[PDB]
């Protein structure tokens, strides 16, 4: 895999889009 959770920027586009709370994405769900 390549979650790209990181390079999701140089690959998809922007990363800080979720600001950073993304960490909660797979935690508070
Ligand atoms: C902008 O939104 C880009 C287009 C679109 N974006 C999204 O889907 C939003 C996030 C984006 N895509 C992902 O969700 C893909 C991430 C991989 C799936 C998650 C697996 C679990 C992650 C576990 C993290 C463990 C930490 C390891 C250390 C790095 C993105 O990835 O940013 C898009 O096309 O996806």
């Amino acid at each position: 895999h390549a979650q790209g959770t990181f390079t999701s920027d140089y690959s998809k586009k922007l990363d800080a889009r979720r600001a950073q709370d993304f960490v909660q994405w797979l935690m508070n769900t």
